[PDB]
């Protein structure tokens, strides 16, 4: 059936009769009364039970060995379903699927009851979880530690062509994979005041809240280690949260309400209290747990040999000084003492150069809400332009610039700052934006300390993103170069001695025809719409974005469609373009870029000339559930950020391991991608980040564009007259506006080196052959952006730990 | 060591291997890191498995037998734990003592881990708890009806010598016993407006709130049957309930809001919109299950005799209104049809005459929240006051008396008169309430429709209140009559041959003097304050409540104190007084008797003179658990409620059954009980029910007895004077001022005979033969008092269906 592994005639015995226990005794059914949804769950704890045992064993190795132990705070973690990647990475998926056939079920049915874990917004997010299953595979002992969402993103709803906004009451039904653990709650501080005694500071007459840890496993592929990944949850104490008696109870749930709900921002920032709080509570919450687990393992030089935190972003940036308040204020270190220690083990992550998107608290909200901090983080300050003073004497501007302290309207404290003065290492995502911050956003700070700068390109787990959702695919490679490439994706280069074999040839283009066709199914079944499976599948799937430009992909589609009106007899490779991703609820532009989307589908679906050879659809509710499933069915990924506004993208990776050639700019891990599979087998056009300096120098004038190209100026005014928008003909006023007088991203100085690039994949793929071959070099090159190879990195650059790849001692 | 059944060999080696299965895979411990809480739950989870093939098929059978179904209605189920109550009613006890043994464990320890399930107030929320036991014991197909309060019963904390409140968060660790089951999830609609329309009145425009139902089974004793509790949770709808996308999500927490907390009076009403919320949540979803299970089992002719609904007290009173609703609303019934299945199957049961415990709500209320109930409710009345008119022509008083509409400063409806008019039968709880209610409270309904009334005399489980709490008098009984008694206690009677048995009198001392030596451990354990077992031990544990008059019993300790002060060296019979018993947050005379109660324990236990003679205790936090520690232990209970004011109490007969003798007034089952046992068996004082009329008429007047008694005046000066709180003299004035003014109770008129019977108390105890030999004739006559009688009465009575003591199928 595949190499989902060996269906044993012992082990399907046994998956069976476990099986029946857990419908029995577990969720209290019968055959003649259990939903699927019982059957899904007697399954997951089925599958669950062979990990206890993993997971106690790895946890006594790592107290017995006692190496090195690594933090990851995150306060996303996009982790989507769980069932079917335990059975892979525990090599059970073909035991299970053969016990629940004799049972006369389908575990491809019962999977898609589970629901996804949806902790996270988008790519940093994802990238958390692809993380956490490299560290496991390389046997490091890694901790994902966050925040536990009663709420995710929201789930996307599609009304009147509008985005709609609901609940994701993703643990309605219950989560068979968290633990629950009563027995390791700590208490979180708020508010209060700072009183200086004797020896030393006190915060005092604060507010309490608990943090309670739920522990998720995180297993390794195939190795039998099984890390955690812990995500506190809020819960307030039973006294003083207790005007009247009834009123006190109920609102025990202003408390609670830090770790309700998931922020809906995708690079973007929104200064509310209530973020904040869960930024500390994440970050107070972890850092007790990580010094009681060192003290077991007071003398903290060796803390630094013994724990690496790094932060995900600046959202956890609040660890530098909580870790500063609790050495210095509890453990009573010196501070010079307590400051080289917090130095050696913070490293921090940067995830884009947007301005709106970085973080600037104002100093009155840290003032109320946490006065310690806000002192410490003031002292730091003091010490850091002291350095900097002493290394760039007189230079008196460069003093304000790199303060952690922004003066104007209302002082803010710049958490990047902090960030890149407590940590030993700052990295980028992509070479070409870890060298955009050096030349730019951080200038300043690599002269300073040029050490602290590196660079470590993000990578996806090979696991999910391709023996997981693409079996097919993954099976055919194995069937020439074997299995081993799973967890070293380098391997995968073998298959360019194949390039030329007729054989693997038509495999490669049968599965990608086959996953079209199970994709297109699944669209008519779940939605009702029915796509042509013979077209080009052309995908831009991700968040709603300006920088992304979902737009520039919009005028595309509106070009073709326009020029199969003016000459409707003429031969045009068919397409069906897909776009798909959510839009933050308070972002308007965005809402307005899904609408103009199922506007332009309208009237292009419904337009008896164009029949079947344009079709626009958007894929309402994106996650990491249907990326896994459109993913795979894609022949042409759209990745047209500007130039130097992606700092390196995933979702561009997650279609290169599966079969889509890609039309993109050179942004972000684009530049890479093409570097490692050759330009020759990439589809480039656009501006370079040097040609948008240009052009800002110079001063861009949409005007000019409009004036100069006929299609173009055809499509807008289109737009403005009420074409894709009849009832409402002043619709699309405020995306006509932005584009011709403020666009930030120069979407029409790309236009026309965009259509001509599409004419040129369109070209192509009226050569199946040779489109098929050049999916093979993408395929056998893309073996670079496995996140194993960039945990590498991380582990050998900035951690000090050794990766391996030892299986531990059976279960 | 007890017939707390078998231990057989291969019964213990399976418990032992399951046990180890479920703390490994279950709570993923090894016995290396699993702390008593985990070896608890690992227990529980064990004796858990036994009860779902039990489950199912009582369930099962329920459908193929589709006998008349029993809907026990209440906004209370006092449960304490639920571990040993489920070993014991499966004979798993001994068996499961054994293999915690074997494998190292003390499963006492591990049962005093269990949260009590306090889902009650006190007396009210108990009997539904234990008629659930009784019912399950008895065959019937019975399922009991609530609300699943996230926080029950608050905690009582003493700081001080007062009374502190403190969320019960019993839910915090897990609950094992309950099974969620979205899948029977309801909606309840609250608010809107209503619409008439053609084809009859529509309710538009409301806001739904989902029910969702978690079940706990509910197993019979020894029989193999195993029923089920419905307890409904407040859950808001993900959409509409999505101003802020944060906002709306936070805000969920108003609709949830409903089943958050139970409101912790006793006794009292207090007319809030949220307590009203939760009647109509419970009774809402409640029918929507009750008709839907009906119609698989349209003609609703059979509803009556395939449904019964027990209304306990008015809080579920608007299903009667809701019943009609359903029916003439949707299922599109007329009126008059509607309204005869709607009496037919409703059943009301009253527990109190006191009038600030009667349900009057506000109209203004229920014209907001649920105005076509208003409106059914109206109409209602105006057909039942019509057939009051034709009845009694020209009585226009009794027209206005039994309005279920009240006018006045705000109109208010009567649910009582509601809960009379829609049912088919009316109940008192002990033979002189219910004479009560038709002479007094209702006496005007008697007279229209005298049939209606009936009487069903409380009872308690022997298996909770006997077996489970006294093992060691369980044993020597059983040592003589056998065990045929736990499911008739009648045999109990035969106990009376063994009364001038020299063996069975110092048996039954023994064990009542290993139950003092157990408490008076725990006490010091748990407590830390030292008492000595050798003493009488006084105690009266139950809700603070000027009715129940701790006050009367204070009395009593200050003037056995003043009396051993005024001749030091003169013998009295030692006394450990203990009271016990939690006050609603918002009763201000029932905090100010709790404190009074620690005052005066402050001063008489230290007094030196006073030595080991007399101990004052405050019991604190009194609940079921801790009911089955202290009753099992007492020598002397005490129930002296004014005459007519306590409906029956249960307290009582738990104390009658467990081996102490009873001093009390001739009120609630007080009667009954001394009826059973012989006058001359029990320490009967004080007015009768006449006396109090008697009195009233005259007009009470406390100065009088002030005035004629110096030990009483002596008491009343020194609470004045400040002798019992010296920093704050006046501290009591609060008390001594309603003793003297506004005593709707009469303590001081009491006085004088309680004193006095308290001497011929002690006078006994002096001969330990004959105190004991008075015992056993209280036990021997107890029998009346099981509530599996009580039970079988409703049943044969009220509700039309035959009890069966059957053993199921086996499991
Ligand atoms: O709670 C039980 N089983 C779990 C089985 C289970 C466990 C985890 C999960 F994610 C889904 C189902 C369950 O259904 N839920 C707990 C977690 C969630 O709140 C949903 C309800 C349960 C079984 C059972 C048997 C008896 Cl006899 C009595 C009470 C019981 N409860
Ligand atoms: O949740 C698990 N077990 C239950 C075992 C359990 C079930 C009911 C109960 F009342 C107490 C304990 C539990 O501890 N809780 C669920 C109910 C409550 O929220 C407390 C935490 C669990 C076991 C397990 C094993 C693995 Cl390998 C992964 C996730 C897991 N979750
Ligand atoms: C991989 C992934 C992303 C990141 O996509 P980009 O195109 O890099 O922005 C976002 N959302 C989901 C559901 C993903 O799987
Ligand atoms: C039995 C019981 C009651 C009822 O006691 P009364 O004396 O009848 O008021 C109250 N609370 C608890 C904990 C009980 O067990
Ligand atoms: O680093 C992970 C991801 O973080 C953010 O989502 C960035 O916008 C994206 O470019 C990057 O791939
Ligand atoms: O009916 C059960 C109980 O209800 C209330 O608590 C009454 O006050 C009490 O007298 C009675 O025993």
């Amino acid at each position: 059936i595949s190499v989902r592994g060996l269906a044993g005639v012992e082990n399907v015995t046994e998956l069976k009769k476990n099986f029946n226990r857990h419908l029995h005794f577990t969720l209290v059914k019968d055959r003649n009364v259990a939903t699927p949804r019982d059957y899904y769950f007697a399954l997951a704890h089925t599958v669950r039970d062979h990990l206890v045992g993993r997971w106690i064993r790895t946890q006594q190795h790592y107290y017995e060995k006692d190496p090195k132990r690594i933090y990851y705070l995150s306060l996303e973690f996009y982790m989507g379903r769980t069932l079917q990647n335990t059975m892979v990475n525990l090599a059970l998926e073909n035991a299970c699927d053969e016990a629940t056939y004799q049972l006369g079920l389908d575990m491809e049915e019962l999977e898609e009851i589970e629901e996804d874990a949806g902790l996270g917004n988008g790519g940093l997010g994802r990238l958390a979880a692809c993380f956490l299953d490299s560290m496991a595979t390389l046997g490091l002992a890694a901790y994902g530690y966050g925040i536990r969402y009663e709420f995710g993103i929201f789930n996307q709803k599609i009304c009147g062509g509008w985005q709609m906004e609901e609940a994701d009451d993703w643990l309605r039904y219950g989560n068979p994979w968290e633990k629950a653990r009563p027995e390791f709650t700590l208490p979180v501080h708020f508010y209060g005041r700072v009183e200086h005694t004797s020896q030393g500071a006190k915060w005092v007459d604060t507010q309490v809240v608990l943090a309670m840890p739920y522990d998720t496993p995180v297993p390794g592929y195939r190795n039998n280690v099984v890390n955690t990944m812990r995500l506190w949850s809020a819960k307030a104490p039973n006294d003083f949260n207790l005007g009247g008696y009834i009123q006190a109870v109920l609102d025990r749930n202003l408390a609670e309400n830090i770790s309700r709900v998931l922020y809906p921002n995708d690079n973007f920032f929104e200064g509310k209290e209530l973020r904040l709080k869960q930024e500390y509570f994440v970050v107070a919450a972890t850092l007790q747990d990580i010094i009681r687990r060192f003290k077991s393992s007071t003398n903290f030089d060796a803390f630094p040999d013994k724990v690496a935190i790094q932060l995900n972003d600046t959202h956890p940036s609040l660890a530098i000084p909580e870790l500063m308040r609790v050495l210095v204020d509890l453990e009573r270190l010196d501070w010079d003492k307590a400051w080289e220690v917090t130095v050696k083990t913070c490293a921090y992550t940067n995830h884009t150069v947007i301005p709106e998107a970085l973080e600037r608290w104002p100093v009155h909200l840290l003032e109320t809400l946490l006065p310690r901090h806000l002192q410490i983080i003031y002292e730091i300050n003091q010490r850091f332009l002291n350095r900097v003073a002493a290394a760039f004497p007189g230079d008196v501007d460069r003093l304000r610039r790199m303060s952690l302290v922004e003066e104007g309207a209302v002082k803010r404290i710049n958490m990047a700052h902090l960030c890149i003065a407590g940590s030993h290492a700052v990295n980028g995502v992509a070479r070409i934006h870890s060298e955009i911050l050096k030349k730019t956003i951080f200038k300043d700070f690599y002269e300073l300390e040029p050490h602290k700068f590196q660079n470590k390109t993000n990578g996806i787990t090979p696991r999910r993103w391709l023996v997981l959702c693409n079996p097919g695919l993954a099976e055919i490679i194995a069937e020439r170069i074997g299995e081993e490439y799973i967890s070293d994706l380098d391997q995968l280069r073998k298959l360019l001695s194949y390039v030329d074999d007729e054989a693997f040839i038509r495999d490669v283009a049968k599965v990608k025809q086959e996953n079209k066709l199970k994709f297109a199914a699944y669209l008519e079944r779940e939605y009702k719409v029915h796509i042509n499976p013979n077209s080009l599948f052309d995908v831009q799937v991700k968040r709603i974005h300006e920088y992304k430009r979902q737009l520039l992909n919009c005028l595309h589609v509106i070009t073709l469609y326009n020029r199969i009106k003016k000459e409707p007899n003429k031969f045009v490779v068919p397409r069906t373009v897909m776009i798909g991703g959510k839009a933050a609820p308070g972002y308007h532009m965005a809402k307005m870029i899904i609408k103009l989307i199922t506007a332009i589908g309208d009237v292009v679906n419904h337009d008896p000339v164009v029949g079947d050879r344009l079709r626009v659809i958007f894929l309402e509710n994106y996650r990491v559930s249907l990326a896994e499933k459109v993913i795979p069915a894609a022949d042409l990924s759209e990745q047209i950020s500007t130039a130097g506004t992606e700092a390196s993208g995933t979702g561009n990776m997650k279609f290169m391991l599966n079969g889509a050639l890609t039309i993109g700019t050179m942004d972000g891990a684009n530049v890479e991608m093409a570097e490692e599979a050759g330009e020759e087998n990439f589809f480039i056009f656009g501006m370079r980040v040097e040609d948008v300096d240009r052009l800002d120098q110079r001063g861009y004038n949409a005007q000019e564009y409009y004036d100069r190209i006929p299609e173009l100026r055809q499509i807008i005014e289109q737009l403005s007259s009420g074409f894709f928008s009849p009832k409402q003909p002043d619709l699309f006023k405020d995306i006509v506006n932005m584009l011709m007088h403020h666009d930030r991203f120069k979407v029409f100085a790309d236009y026309e080196e965009y259509v001509k690039c599409q004419e040129r994949v369109s070209a192509l793929y009226k050569n199946p052959r040779e489109w098929t071959r050049m999916v093979i070099r993408n395929i056998a090159t893309s073996g670079k952006f496995s996140s194993d190879r960039t945990i590498a990195q991380y582990a050998r650059e900035i951690w000090g730990v050794e990766p391996s790849r030892q299986r531990l001692p059976a279960p």
